[PDB]
């Protein structure tokens, strides 16, 4: 499969967008996470490949992903990471959850089409 970069950000987006209406689940993932505001040194010695929402989203509108997969695996990136951090307790890997289930939902039929 070729794949029009255009035609990938208008089958994409409302994917991520999906994931940027969840308040306030998507909050923590909307910007970079910061180690020096959040108070966590240690963070990019664990996390060797951050992302986050507005790396996607602007990827995706660089035209960075030549096939949707690469895309797919940014947005699992992001999810591993948090999940790889963060105790199973905390807030953040509880929303990183609720959102990996919103984007299963929503990226599911769009990879059929
Ligand atoms: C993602 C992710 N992966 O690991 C951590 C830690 C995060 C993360 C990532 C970001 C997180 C956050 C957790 N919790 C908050 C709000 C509470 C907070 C905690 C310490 C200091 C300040 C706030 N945010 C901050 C969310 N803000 C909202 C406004 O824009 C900047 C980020």
């Amino acid at each position: 499969k070729i794949f029009k970069p255009e035609e990938l950000r208008q089958a994409l987006m409302p994917t991520l967008e999906a994931l940027y209406r969840q308040d306030p689940e998507s909050l923590p993932f909307r910007q970079p996470v910061d180690p020096q505001l959040l108070g966590i040194p240690d963070y990019f010695d664990i996390v060797k490949n951050p992302m986050d929402l507005s790396t996607i989203k602007r990827k995706l509108d660089t035209g960075q992903y030549q096939e949707p997969w690469q895309y797919v695996d940014d947005v699992w990136l992001m999810f591993n990471n948090a999940w790889l951090y963060n105790r199973k307790t905390s807030r953040v890997y509880k929303f990183c959850s609720k959102l990996a289930e919103v984007f299963e939902q929503e990226i599911d039929p769009v990879m059929q089409s």
